[PDB]
Order: C-alpha cells, then sequence, then structure tokens
C-alpha cells in the first residue's frame, strides 16, 4: 500500500470542513479544539472555508474538494484531519485530486461522514488513511476524556513502525450528548466502564476495510467503495441510530454477501442507541441478520463516535485476539 | 416482462407488513382503510401479522418473509398491498419465494420502504409491479383526497391493456402532517395547486425504475438491485429528508455513472422536505450534482408520499412528453 510520512511533535496539521460548518455552528469547541493541538506543540493551517457557511454545509460540492485539494497541494503539510462529518462528504469524491494525493502523501484523518473521503481516497490511490480524530467533536472534548484521545492519537502516528502495535483498552469512556459548545460543562459526563466484548474464539487476522456504515452508503457500489475480499476484518460504526436503521445496514451487508466473505467483524461503539425499548443490542441484530453464519465479532471497540477514541489505520492488516481480549496492527502503516 | 393478471372489483386483496407495525400503532387509520376498500367491493385477507408487535417492526425477518410468502400461496388473493414501510423490507429479501412468485404472478403494490421489495421481486422475477397504495397512509386517508388515489388506483389495475394511458395530474394536494391517527377531523389538510415542472424538450421514453431512494441504499450493489441501464428513466421519491440527505442520495447516483445511463428523472414530490433555511428545492440539489449534465426532469410527480398518490407500473416504459407536459405508460404492464 501507498503510505504517508509518519508525524513528529512540531508538525504541521492542516483542517478542512468537507460537510457541516461547525467552525462556524460549533465555533467555541472549535476554538478549544485548535488551543488543545496548538499547546501539543503543532502548527494548524486553516481550511479556506473556515469560518464560511452554506446553511447545512460549509460550500458547494467544488469548494469543499477545493479546500480539501489545497491542503494536498501545500508541501509544509504533514497531516490533513477533518474538522468534522456531517452528511455531504460524498459529493466530493469525482473532484479531488487524487494523482496529487498520490504524488504528496499525507496522514489523512477524521471519521463519521468522512469516511466517504477515507473510502474514497484508499480505493482511488492505496493510500492508508486513519479512522481517527475530527479536530472539533474529538479535541475540542473536556479533559478528561480528550487527554485519552490525544494519547491513541500521537501513540499510533508517531511510534516507529517496529513490530505489532497492540491496542490499550480505554478504562472509561461516555456517549452523553452533553457539555458540547460552551466554554465550562454544565455537569461531568457519565462514565462507563469497558464493556467491549469478543464473542469467539482463537486469532483472526485480516485486512481491516470499512468506517462509519451509514456514511458507506453514500458511495456503495462505485468505483470509490472499496473491495471487500475474503478474509477481510469488517471495521463498522454508527452514531445515534434507530435499532430499525441498524437492521437495515446490516442486512444491506448481508445481501451484498460481506459475511460470506469477511472472517471477523468489529462494531465500534454505537453512540446513543435507540433501542426502541426492546433493550437489544446491535450485536442482537446482527446475529439475526447473520442468520446461522459463525463469524467472530469484537462488540464495543473504542473508534467511534463514543469518547474516547482510538485512532485506527484502515486498508492494513489487524490481528484480534478473541482469546486474549486484544487487538493489534500487525502491518506498517506509515514510512 | 413476467405480468400479473388485472385487478377486478370484487377481487381479494391481502395485506403484509414487512416493517413497521402499524396495524396497530396506528389502528384508527388501519380499520379507515380496511372499511374503505370493503366499501368498494374488495375482500381482504389480513397477513399474518396483523394485530402484532415486535417495537419497532411487526416480526422477526423470518416471520415476515413467511407473511409475505403465504399470500403469494393464497390462490384467491389478486393483489398483494403494502400496510405501511418503516424500514427493515430488505432484510425479506434473502427469503422471500421468488419461484412461487414467478409460478402465481400476483399485482404487488406498495412504497416508501416497501420499494426494497418491489425492486427486489423485479430483480429475480422479472415481474412489473407497482408503486403505488399501502392500505394505512393511502387508504386510511380522509376524503377528498383519498377518492383521487383511489381513481388512479382502479384506473390503471382494472384498465384494458390497448394503446398508451396518459396520467391525470392530480388538481390539488398536501404533505401536511395532521390528520393522521385521530378518530375524527377538526378541519381538512391545507391543499396547495399542483406546481409539477417539466424541466426539458421533446419526448423521452424509456424503461422507468427505482422508487424511494433512501430505501435503495439497503439494496444497493447486490443481486436484488435491479441494473440500470442506457436509456431507463429513473424515479426517485424521498418523504421528510433534510437537503443534507438529498445531496447525499444524488451524489450517490453520480459516483455510481447513474447519470450517464438515464434519459429522465421522475422526482416525487418530497413530503415536508427540510431545506435548512436555504430555501433551495431537491431540484436545485439536483442541478448541482449534474454538474451540466442535461437531463431532462419531471419535478413533483404525484407518486410519493403526498397525498393524494397516483399507481405507477416498474419495470416497463413510460413516454415523457416535456413539449406537452404530460406522462404516459406505453408498454403492457398487466397479463
Ligand atoms: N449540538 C450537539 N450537541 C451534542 N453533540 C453534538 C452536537 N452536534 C454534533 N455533535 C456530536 O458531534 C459528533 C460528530 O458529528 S458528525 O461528524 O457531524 N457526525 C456525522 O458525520 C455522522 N452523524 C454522520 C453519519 C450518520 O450518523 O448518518 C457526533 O457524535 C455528535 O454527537
Ligand atoms: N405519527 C404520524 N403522524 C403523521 N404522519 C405519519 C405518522 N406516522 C407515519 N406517518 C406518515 O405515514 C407515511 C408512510 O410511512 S412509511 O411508509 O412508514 N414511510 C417509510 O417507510 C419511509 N419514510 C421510509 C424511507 C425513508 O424515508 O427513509 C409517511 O408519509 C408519514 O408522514
Amino acid at each position: 500500500p501507498l503510505l504517508a510520512a509518519p508525524l513528529a511533535v512540531g508538525d504541521t496539521i492542516g483542517f478542512f470542513s468537507s460537510s457541516a460548518p461547525a467552525t462556524v455552528t460549533a465555533k467555541n469547541r472549535f476554538f478549544r479544539g485548535v488551543e488543545f493541538l496548538q499547546r501539543k506543540g503543532f502548527k494548524l493551517v486553516s481550511g479556506k472555508l473556515t469560518g464560511k457557511t452554506d446553511f447545512y454545509r460549509s460550500g458547494t460540492i467544488k469548494e469543499r474538494a477545493q479546500e480539501f485539494n489545497e491542503l494536498v497541494y501545500n508541501p509544509d503539510i504533514t497531516c490533513i484531519m477533518s474538522t468534522i462529518g456531517g452528511d455531504n462528504s460524498n459529493s466530493l469524491l469525482p473532484f479531488l485530486d487524487y494523482d496529487a494525493i498520490i504524488a504528496n502523501p499525507k496522514i489523512i484523518i477524521g471519521y463519521s461522514d468522512t469516511t466517504a473521503l477515507l473510502a474514497g481516497i484508499y480505493a482511488k490511490t492505496g493510500l492508508i488513511t486513519f479512522y481517527g480524530p475530527a479536530l472539533i467533536p474529538s479535541f475540542g472534548e473536556h479533559p478528561p476524556l480528550v487527554d485519552i484521545t490525544y494519547e491513541s492519537f500521537i501513540k499510533i502516528l508517531t511510534r516507529k513502525q517496529s513490530g505489532i502495535y497492540t491496542y490499550t483498552l480505554p478504562e472509561k469512556w461516555s456517549d452523553e450528548s452533553i457539555n458540547w459548545n460552551e466554554n465550562k460543562i454544565l455537569r461531568p459526563k457519565k462514565l462507563y466502564k469497558n464493556n467491549c466484548a469478543f464473542y469467539g474464539s482463537g486469532k483472526v487476522e485480516g485486512r481491516v476495510i470499512g468506517g462509519n456504515l451509514n456514511t458507506l452508503t453514500g458511495i456503495w457500489g462505485s468505483e470509490w467503495m472499496p473491495e471487500i475480499r475474503n478474509g477481510d476484518i469488517l471495521f463498522i460504526e454508527d452514531s445515534r441510530k434507530s435499532i430499525a436503521t441498524v437492521e437495515r445496514l446490516f442486512s444491506m451487508l448481508k445481501l451484498n454477501r460481506v459475511f460470506d466473505k469477511v472472517s471477523a467483524i468489529i462494531l465500534g461503539k454505537h453512540e446513543l442507541f435507540d433501542c426502541a425499548g426492546s433493550k437489544r443490542r446491535p450485536y442482537e441484530v446482527l446475529t439475526e441478520v447473520l442468520d446461522g453464519k459463525q463469524i467472530p465479532v469484537l462488540d464495543g471497540f473504542d473508534c467511534s463516535h463514543t469518547h474516547p477514541m482510538l485512532t485506527l489505520p484502515l486498508g492494513v492488516k489487524l490481528a484480534i485476539d478473541f482469546d486474549n481480549k486484544n487487538i493489534s496492527i500487525t502491518e506498517q502503516y506509515l514510512s
């Protein structure tokens, strides 16, 4: 695969708004995120649509593609980071400068709607992109959880590429929709013990593919959707969905023969899942959809909309040890 | 194509709940729909999940598939009608008895989420199915709008298959979210003049394909999504969506090269579209996404979630005369 240069303390991070104009609509949280990374020693380059609004989005399709492309053209930038997701990143895909991405590989990082770009860029270029922090939701998070997010971010992107990397498990996590865009917290978030579960036995090693599942529907069937292959590990997460929507998306995967191919599934923790009073969890819904197909599942990986968030390279081999309850990166993902 | 026998007054209609359990949650409107069709002279057979609830759905995936299949097996049933949509019809697709459908073709009719079934059945069998009335939302509607819906339903399904059929445009329509499941009415719905627009010139004739666009994402890429071919007329409608979602869905189509194949697009009236203050309509968003592609568009066809609703056969040729501002069925769609 195509690999970007690793991150280092003091590097320049460029940010872009490929969908929701949250540098305006969540300006306080944005400023907190900016200050957080600056105090860590990073230099920041603001994308050209920072501070702009086109109602539900940061700008036109072409304006947003231009914003992203301009960061790719900047030789000083090591990391290109999403400000926030939304709904509309998939629009940009016909207009991204893929040749420039290949010529100037950089760390591309974000999550949620930005999945369209992460997956699309990988499909077109083979570049290993990252499911991880977006500036506003991830680094604008109040302490204590932001520190754990940062620890993963800096560890994954700066570590020496020697031997496997085994993930730490966050001690506590939260998904509460509070403390969003103000100077002070209203009150501390509920801190849940980590209830991540490893359903299965032995070790499964394979290329990880996926991201935000709802977002994948916007690129599905196109040349920008990476082909899922035999032996892949499917990584999927969703946010604030009804159980009805979760069944729909799982069945979509079933119909597409995804569950005939993959050797394991990683479910990211689902932020504020709405069970409609059924008290069922997404894993139970997946089990029904699977219809007896035995696939080992890591249920509740901390790489999703919940806090804290781990950083995950997409398109490289992972090993999930279901016996020892851990997950590792086993393939080089940066230069 | 595989063609069902035409409907006749006095025939038996079977109904099924492939997703939301609205025979329970909208019981008053359900009873109104039942009484409406019975008064017209139709006999009704209730699917086995009528009156059942599994929280967000009528029952398990397999039970819902069985409910539908049992109606196919009933020799007295000439029309199989959805009670209502939801989110979860796509789950049923691996379990529908397609061979039984081929062996005894019937009129299959519904809309919204039921698109998954209409499209899936067409993909597997070539049966001409119908985008049209569901028992609860369509026939549980209060007069006067229900009468116009019924007029189309009965005309399309009972008429002699000789010569083209040209649609009659409803004089007035509504999308107002009142008088749903209430026993009585305080006032009639606000009525709007029909603002259907024909953007283009000349005449376009091609096979119509599509349905509820959001629902199509649940079957996309699979063997149950009928292939869109050169010359097709794309029919798409959505309900209660944000402009953000609408851009995402239009861009999905663009990425899939759909706009390189279609001869025209029909946009169904979008029930309670949320423009996010932009004052933009779906057509304007489509125009941006198209990026200069000169595809003629029928904007605001009355075959969607708005009232009244016309009945449309899927998978047969239509002719849209953009100069004379009309739309016709030009291919035999019942035996
Ligand atoms: N006013 C508010 N109050 C408190 N939390 C808020 C918020 N606005 C955004 N958030 C939180 O910010 C996180 C990231 O938002 S985000 O990136 O735009 N999300 C997305 O793109 C995905 N929701 C799109 C995919 C989908 O679900 O269909 C989400 O986890 C979301 O919970
Ligand atoms: N409580 C309520 N008050 C007033 N109206 C209500 C209602 N519950 C349902 N409705 C109306 O019923 C109509 C049909 O509903 S329905 O078939 O389940 N819809 C669907 O399946 C599609 N919404 C799913 C596709 C999608 O948009 O993602 C929709 O037009 C909807 O407006």
